């Protein structure tokens, strides 16, 4: 199959899973350096104010878009009751590194300008899965060093580095689902050159830590990308920042997207909407 | 440090922790089968009917009690917004196995005969943390032997079998907190006879698990006790029962009784009220 063909069957797959009520939904235009971003804005039922998630869906940085994640997004925003803004930023072969990441933290900084759009009084917080948890953790890292001030940071079995060395590469690398050939793909596609793997937006394990939101990090038992993700919390807290890191076990990379069928991503979800309650509104 | 000592002690540190608010406190006292039974039932600030957690302190059948859980207990029935019953079962040495198990499972039978004292109409939940997650397990199993219909089971870092072969007991056995020699005390104290390491009572991994209610595990990465718990899980999950097996990173056993200064517990504590809102109330 092309990978036209893929991303077009991931919005398919979508539309047989159940999508929550929420309290309303606009489509917007979000003004970028290089391109005119798409986001999709959900509001919970509940009253605002409000804190505001801007979520960045996975996929490898090649595939996933704002519609194939619009149940999970849902559930997400009534999990937190927080407004969630899912970011459909460029994606690879078609447009190479940096360009999600550029249209990631550009989307993040003009939410931030922006939050009284929303009536989002109560802050503004980053999540993504996978390829999105690289960019959520790769915005809050920029945003750092541009003085935005972002409430937390949720990482859902990120890819945080360039990676031939961790176990669970090796332990999990085949039979559940993500592999170490689907990586390799998504990398060629993505990367433009070697020397970007000394870049800290597509490493961002690279990045001096300090300073940066506390985290919620899940990772799954058998991920290939778990052990990384684990050493993301790691060295965050090393550098000062409070990081609950959480393994999900007997469970696998892409677990919360699959809630409707497997408990343990429901419950994820709900850990999810415990933290960002938390820390939006002291619960 | 005698047993007095070391009990009255904990009783201290656990005095000047901060108590939240909760709807309002009733003492009551359960004719046990061997005993009057104290237990503290906190109601929450929502209106109900409610569902109901009974709760079994941990301590290593020797230590912990009612008082110096109050604050812990306190924060759980704010966060499952569920009524939370917290057993005074009797303490090793002076009383020895099976007494914490009979106590533990006459105050689960009592509360479940008597539910509308409470206005428990969403149905009865166990859960406990090490002791105590040993006492909620052998309670769930001898629950299902009597026909008593269980919602859930919150198992928190449980110990669930004699061990002297988890790597994690040799890991994680010295300078976590939770030591080789504590483990070894503890059931010095509790036991019997070496008779008793046959008894699922004690070790409840060595039961049939099927038909048990739906889990959650909360394992902590640096406890000796985490490959047991997380053995647990497997077997539930091999008898056919829903489990989420939570290893929560970079903490030490009894990570959640210091939720005031460890986030993580905290984070630990948000998700037990999930899982429970969820089962109880659909939430």
């Amino acid at each position: 199959a092309s990978v036209e063909e893929i991303r077009s069957l991931f919005k398919q797959f979508s539309s047989l899973t159940p999508r929550e009520e929420v309290g309303k939904i606009e489509d917007i235009t979000i003004p970028g350096s290089e391109t005119n971003i798409k986001a999709r804005v959900y509001y919970p039922k509940t009253q605002g104010p409000y804190g505001v998630l801007v979520y960045y869906h996975g996929g490898g940085f090649v595939l996933g878009d704002i519609e194939s994640y619009d149940p999970l997004c849902r559930a997400i925003t009534n999990s937190c009751q927080c407004v969630t803004i899912s970011v459909d930023y460029r994606l690879a072969p078609e447009n190479k590194f940096p360009a999600a990441v550029v249209d990631s933290f550009d989307a993040l900084k003009w939410v931030y300008n922006n939050s009284e759009k929303f009536n989002g009084k109560y802050g503004i917080a980053v999540g993504g899965d996978s390829a999105g948890g690289n960019l959520a953790a790769v915005t809050a890292i920029l945003s750092k060093k541009e003085n935005i001030k972002l409430k937390y940071q949720v990482l859902i079995y990120p890819a945080v580095s360039f990676d031939l060395i961790t176990k669970s590469l090796y332990d999990n690398g085949e039979g559940f689902f993500l592999t170490r050939e689907h990586i390799d793909w998504f990398g060629q596609q993505y990367l433009r050159s070697f020397a970007d793997l000394l870049d800290f937006r597509f490493s961002p394990i690279l990045a001096d830590l300090n300073d940066l939101p506390p985290a919620l990090i899940i990772t799954a038992e058998h991920d290939p990308l778990r052990d990384q993700g684990e050493a993301y919390a790691n060295k965050l807290l090393q550098s000062g920042v409070q990081v609950t890191s959480v393994r999900f076990n007997n469970v696998i990379h892409g677990f919360v997207s699959f809630f409707p069928f497997i408990e343990q991503g429901r419950d994820a979800i709900g850990l999810i909407g415990y933290v960002l309650r938390k820390v939006f509104y002291g619960k």
